[PDB]
C-alpha cells in the first residue's frame, strides 16, 4: 500500500497547479488580465495582495516583460 506521512506530504495529482507555489487551488486568488498568460491564477499572500483589486490585474510574472516599458 502507501503510508500517509503525518509530518508533511509531497504534491499530488489531486488538483492542477497554478501559482508558482506549485500547489492546487486554495486561498484567495485572482485572474491575470494578460490573455497570453497560461496560468492566469495566483495566491493573494503570494502576489502581495491584501484585497481583490478592481479592474484588471497583471501577475508579477507578466508585467515584468522586456520591452519598451519605460518610466
Ligand atoms: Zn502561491
Ligand atoms: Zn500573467
Amino acid at each position: 500500500g502507501s503510508s500517509g506521512s503525518s509530518g508533511d506530504m509531497p504534491v499530488d495529482p489531486n488538483e492542477p497547479t497554478y501559482c508558482l507555489c506549485h500547489q492546487v487551488s486554495y486561498g484567495e486568488m485572482i485572474g491575470c488580465d494578460n490573455p497570453d498568460c497560461s496560468i492566469e491564477w495566483f495566491h493573494f499572500a503570494c502576489v502581495g495582495l491584501t484585497t481583490k483589486p478592481r479592474g484588471k490585474w497583471f501577475c508579477p510574472r507578466c508585467s515584468q516583460e522586456s520591452g519598451p516599458s519605460s518610466g
